[PDB]
């Protein structure tokens, strides 16, 4: 499994999860996540582990930016991971409550 | 911020979002979960950071039980980080299936 990977680096397949980003682009999604400035030192190493890893693919655009998307083994581990955590959360009736709003919440703001 | 801890203290929030738990119990379901040992010595100061941040709490729910188990502020860190990796996953209707599908029998198991 993915399950050894650090909080970083799943919440960049997080990220990656919802759509194919450019480096800058995930950067971006990360920083609004953590409320702190991400360091371009911190983000690449850990996306060239990602790739080294085969949980995300990369495609060079120009020179200065490529693009990241998930594989699906990276994909298979972020529902590894949503599963685990939701078989912890969804613990009773209000927990389920809870998780399915959120669900159809987010569903209609698309 | 919750959002700074490390994938190991998140997994500990996760476990006693299930219900609050013994230590050497939460260890069990860590094992579980990584397929691998978990010391001692990895489990333990990392609950004495959650306390101290205040994120969990041993209770004593009665006369002979003392538990760990999650503040208030704890569960909110759990829920925060569900909101977030939901908004990322339910990313079409297809999405949105899928997680009603693992929450309704997560249900059912119950
Ligand atoms: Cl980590
Ligand atoms: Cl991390
Ligand atoms: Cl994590
Ligand atoms: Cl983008
Ligand atoms: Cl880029
Ligand atoms: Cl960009
Ligand atoms: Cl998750
Ligand atoms: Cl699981
Ligand atoms: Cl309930
Ligand atoms: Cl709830
Ligand atoms: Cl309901
Ligand atoms: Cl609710
Ligand atoms: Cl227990
Ligand atoms: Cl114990
Ligand atoms: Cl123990
Ligand atoms: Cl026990
Ligand atoms: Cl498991
Ligand atoms: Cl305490
Ligand atoms: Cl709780
Ligand atoms: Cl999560
Ligand atoms: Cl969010
Ligand atoms: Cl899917
Ligand atoms: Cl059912
Ligand atoms: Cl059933
Ligand atoms: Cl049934």
């Amino acid at each position: 499994d993915a399950r050894d990977l650090t909080a970083f680096q799943k919440n960049i397949l997080t990220v990656l999860g919802e759509e194919a980003r450019y480096g800058l682009a995930i950067k971006r999604e990360l920083e609004e996540y953590y409320g702190e400035e991400v360091n371009h030192g911190r983000l690449y190493p850990n996306l060239d582990d990602l790739v080294n890893k085969g949980l995300v693919e990369k495609s060079e655009l120009d020179k200065r930016t490529n693009e990241y998307a998930l594989t699906n083994e990276g994909f298979d581990a972020v529902v590894d991971d949503l599963e685990w955590t939701l078989s912890k959360f969804v613990a009773d009736a209000d927990r389920r409550e809870r998780v399915e709003t959120i669900v159809a919440d987010d569903a209609a703001a698309l």
